[PDB]
């Protein structure tokens, strides 16, 4: 299922634009068919939605979504 809380190990690339772990990277790779919804999220969504949050991804070499 698609869970915000998923994000976690990219926490701080998402809340603070750090150059995101590799960790998190691979993380990103594997659940990028969540991004839109994640995006959703009413709690977190706003996070997701971010200028950090697409740095973190073109950081880790994602495309960014047009939601
Ligand atoms: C690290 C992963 C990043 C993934 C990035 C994806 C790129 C996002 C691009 C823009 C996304 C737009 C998506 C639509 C967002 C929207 O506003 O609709 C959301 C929605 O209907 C569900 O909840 P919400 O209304 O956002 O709730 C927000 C808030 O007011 C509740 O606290």
């Amino acid at each position: 299922a698609c869970q915000a809380s998923q994000l976690a190990v990219c926490a701080s690339a998402i809340l603070s634009g750090a150059k995101p772990s590799g960790e998190c990277c691979g993380n990103l790779r594997a659940q990028q068919g969540c991004f839109c919804q994640y995006a959703k999220d009413p709690t977190y969504g706003q996070y997701i939605r971010s200028p950090h949050a697409r740095d973190t991804l073109t950081s880790c070499g994602l495309a960014v979504p047009h939601c």
